[PDB]
This record gives C-alpha cells, structure tokens and sequence, in this order.
C-alpha cells in the first residue's frame, strides 16, 4: 500500500527521535514517489543530512534543501521541479505533509509539516501525506523556530529511509 518513510531528527547535534510519515501514493502517487525516494537516498541524493530551515510556531516546519541548504534549492528526482499533481487533499489540521513551492509547478523537494490547519494554501500546495507517529518530535522542532522562521537551535534530518 501507500509507503511509510521516516526522518531522524537531531536538534543541536542530539537526537529528538522520529517523524513517521504515510505518503498517499493513491491519490499523488508522482509526489509520493519522489518524497520516497528522497528518504531513501536511492537516485544518489536526498534528505539525509539536510535541515529544517525555517519553522514557525503555530504554523508549520518546513525542510528539505538539500542542495543550497538555504531555503533557495532542493530538487526532485525527476528534474529540478515538476508540476503540481493535484489538490485533492487538503490541509485538515496537525500532521498534514504538504509540498513547499515559489508558485504554480514548482515543486522540488521542499516540504512542511503543519502543526495546525492551513486552509488558505488549499488549491496551492500539493499535500501527499500525514505523519502516523512523532508529533510530540515535530512539537519540539516546532518550538525551536520563531515568527521570522529563523530557528533558534539546528534541526538536522539525520537519517531518513522507507520502513514499508
Ligand atoms: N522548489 C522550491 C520550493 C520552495 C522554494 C522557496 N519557497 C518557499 O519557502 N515557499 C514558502 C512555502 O512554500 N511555504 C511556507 C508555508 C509552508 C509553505 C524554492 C524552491
């Protein structure tokens, strides 16, 4: 069925545990499949060892440039960006993964977690996920980030993977 992958997260070089997130490859399944491989490493690059770089409380925590590791970059196994796959789902409440983007079709790898519902990026980013466990560790990165969404200690992905 639809894949269950994980990200490890450090903050300030120590372990806050992990983020389990279900990907809905039935309703985005290109979307899907690129935030899996992503967590693999299996094309050659991906999230291991890239940050969540901007996070704000009572909003969401956002990761995933791999590449420029400044909220800039990233890219998606398929090319630098692809289109935006459908909006089917929405942005119910805590939990939901959802794609980062500069405008229409331009998804690449970025991504957030919100910690609350997001409503108003309905019909503008691509949500493909939910996380199944680890809120309490997507709490506590939440709470290291600021209304800037400078975050006040380090978050590091340091490992992530495909668990089924
Ligand atoms: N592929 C790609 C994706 C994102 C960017 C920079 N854009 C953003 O940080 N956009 C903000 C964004 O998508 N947000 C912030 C609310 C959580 C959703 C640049 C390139």
């Amino acid at each position: 069925g639809n894949p269950l992958v994980y990200l490890d997260v450090d903050a300030n070089g120590k372990p806050l545990g992990r983020v389990v997130l279900e990907l809905k490859a039935d309703v985005v399944p290109k979307t899907a499949e690129n935030f899996r491989a992503l967590c693999t490493g299996e094309k050659g690059f991906g999230y291991k060892g890239s940050t969540f770089h901007r996070v704000i409380p009572s909003f969401m925590c956002q990761a995933g440039d791999f590449t420029n590791h400044n909220g800039t970059g990233g890219k998606s196994i398929y090319g630098s960006r692809f289109p935006d796959e459908n909006f089917t789902l929405k942005h119910v409440g805590p939990g939901v993964l959802s794609m980062a983007n500069a405008g229409p079709n331009t998804n690449g790898s970025q991504f957030f977690i919100c910690t609350i519902k997001t409503d108003w990026l309905d019909g503008k980013h691509v949500v493909f996920g939910h996380v199944i466990e680890g809120m309490d560790v997507v709490k506590k990165i939440e709470s290291f980030g600021s209304k800037s969404g400078r975050t006040s200690k380090k978050i590091v992905i340091t490992d992530c993977g495909q668990l089924s």
